[PDB]
């Protein structure tokens, strides 16, 4: 008469949390416990399907990821088995990766970020959060999301062609669709890339094939005035290395990797499961996380661009992941080795900022720092 | 019957500081009206004023101050002969330069994925800057070799090695000598063609002293030949007309700004204020914090022990040398922009302006030794 919850043994905080609801056995991502369990919380490694579950009493499957590729959500729901992913769990990580790249390019190239026009392609978990933060800085942002538009969501949704005409930063946050009216495979092909404004910045931290890597390379090689930030590559793990040499920032598909991010995976699945069994519970994310290296800092004066750059980069400077990828890119095994070995990264909210300036604190909070004003 | 003190009208904090000791009149440094020198008790100058018998003869001036690290514009011997007090500001800008060097090295260590404590640092010239660099590398347990024959010939105590020995055993080589055109200590092109070529594979070469200490032509020649070398340059042969292709090739190139911190610049006036206070029987020490505006980031907490990445984050919160390398690459071949970058140089602070509270006592001890204002808060 209590629930037996199997959790993956390398899933952070899983034992801590799930015991608020039942007995936890930690399985490596083993038959005997499956047939005598009521719930299963997994990571990407475990294919979840009829094969593995049919016949068991398992009544709920949580996956601690934004992704769901490795699960057949369909069969479970067909079967009456509750399911939950952790959508958006890594979203803030990507937004701060994007901000980290932009603030570096803004200093390196002597331009003013508040002056840019930013087109967001895909306004979902990642793009909507990016929109919120760009707006708080008063940066004009153009939104492109034909599905949301078609479905009747509110907002000023423009066409991709419109974004290409008006933006000088273009960032992609769509899924990978290979056909249909919303096809995103090679959404950024030679024709689109070629129309990009002089000095435009192209950012792809979503899925590799959304950008045609060979065409992008060719335009860069012909001298198109264009800056590029890539976190995802066609052909991963065997990226186009020549392309890496021509981009301003390339990293090994680590944009989503923060500590807070891994912990939200476990956290959301906990909350869904707690709701599933009539015991809705929430969890302080700060109760779980170890203190970061730099926890508190004072700020004197207004927030300006260089001040914001020093703040974000104190937490995460994208160049620390760019440099090691350049050192090993054409060596088989190494791309994947940099993901497995990924070093601890925190989010801006882990940093407590004490501002004597009221406006700097208001702005920092809207950017996602834990900022306060000191009268 | 108050002291009359003449101050170069462009020296920072001059009136604020000296009007504590006497009447203070601001004067241009070139030329100084003679009526003024004739009624003055003390003169505080910058490098534009040649101080010698022609300037001071027959005047009542009993002390000369120069808010300046160097003493080329001053006839010190003559001042001794005449009984006139003198003070420069030796080392006023040394910490600026050292924190600049650390900024560059911490950037390269991350970029290239090496640990600092696996590098051997040869310091050439071990005076005000060289010996501060030493202290700090040694506090980090980084192996350093010292080269400074003028100190060895004086019989100074230390492990003084020859230049050539540094070239065999060091993979970081950094120059802090003045420029001597000849004599036994000639530093002109001290790092020439032959010397550069012998630098260990993966070597890092830094020059933040005087442009012509390193043969820029030879260096470019080696780089073009494909020698695995890293180069950090803040000073250049033929400034402001630097070798542009040598710029495109170095890892970091900045526009002779290594010494430019608010602290460096205010310390010229400070050390001279201090020396003069003592000279007239009013020994007075003055703390920079009460003169300089408060810094943007004045306090931060550090949880746990220091490691290299943590130290890089701290040094670069304060000063990331890349912020000076980037503007120079944008405008290097445009005649006049180099001087314009120095003229409008934006505020830079020293590590001592960051107050660091560490829950690890050994992190505190170390950061303190490194020049942060670090304190253990259990
Ligand atoms: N780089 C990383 O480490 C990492 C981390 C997190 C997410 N991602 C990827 O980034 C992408 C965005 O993630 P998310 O969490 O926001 O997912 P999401 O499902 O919340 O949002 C995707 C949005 O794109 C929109 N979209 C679909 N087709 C489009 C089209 N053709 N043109 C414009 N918009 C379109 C959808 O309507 C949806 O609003 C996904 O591909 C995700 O897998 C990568
Ligand atoms: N880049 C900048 O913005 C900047 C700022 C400050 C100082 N500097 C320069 O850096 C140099 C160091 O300044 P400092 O305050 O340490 O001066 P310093 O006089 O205290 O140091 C010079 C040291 O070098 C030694 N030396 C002389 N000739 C040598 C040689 N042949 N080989 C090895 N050592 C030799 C001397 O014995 C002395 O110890 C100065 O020349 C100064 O002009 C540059």
């Amino acid at each position: 008469n209590a629930m037996k919850i199997l959790v993956d043994e390398n899933m952070p905080y899983a034992r801590e949390l799930f015991s608020r609801l039942g007995e936890v056995k930690a399985v490596p991502g083993p038959v005997e416990e499956l047939n005598h369990a009521d719930a299963l919380m997994v990571r990407s490694v475990t294919k979840v399907n009829e094969s593995l579950l049919s016949g068991t009493p398992i009544n709920f499957v949580g996956t601690a990821t934004a992704g769901t590729d490795h699960v057949d959500e369909a069969w479970l729901k067909q079967a009456g088995i509750g399911f939950s992913a952790a959508p958006g769990c890594n979203a803030i990580a990507v937004v701060e990766y994007v901000f980290s790249a932009l603030l570096m390019l803004a200093e390196r190239d002597g331009f003013s970020l508040r002056d840019r026009t930013i087109g967001i392609v895909g306004v979902g978990n990642v793009g909507s959060r990016l929109q919120t933060r760009l707006e708080a800085l008063g940066i004009r942002t153009l939104l492109c999301d034909p599905p949301r538009a078609a479905r009747g969501d509110e907002g000023d949704f423009r066409t991709l062609d419109e974004l290409v005409q008006e933006a000088d930063v273009l960032t992609f946050h769509t899924p990978l669709y290979k056909d249909g009216p919303y096809k995103t495979l090679h959404l950024a092909d030679e024709t689109l890339i070629r129309r990009l404004k002089p000095g435009a910045i192209l950012i792809n931290a979503c899925r590799g094939p959304v950008v045609d890597n060979a065409a992008l390379l060719a335009r860069l090689n012909a001298g198109q005035p264009l800056s590029v930030v890539l976190d995802v590559w066609e052909g991963e793990p065997d990226l186009n290395v020549a392309l890496l040499e021509a981009v301003d920032i390339g990293t090994s598909h680590i944009a989503g990797y923060t500590l807070e991010g891994k912990a939200r995976g476990t956290t959301q699945v906990f909350e869904a499961y707690s709701a599933f069994i009539g015991r809705e519970q929430r969890v302080a994310l700060e109760t779980l996380l170890p203190a970061p290296e730099f926890g508190r800092i004072t700020l004197h004066g207004p927030l300006d661009q260089p001040t914001l750059k020093r703040l974000a980069h104190l937490v995460y400077d994208v160049r620390r992941d760019d440099a090691p990828l350049r050192k090993v890119a054409g060596i088989p095994g190494e791309f994947d080795k940099l993901r497995k070995n990924y070093l601890e990264r925190r989010e801006w909210s882990s940093l407590y900022v004490m501002c004597d300036d009221e406006t700097a604190a208001a702005l920092l909070c809207k950017l996602g720092f834990n900022a306060v004003h000191h009268p």
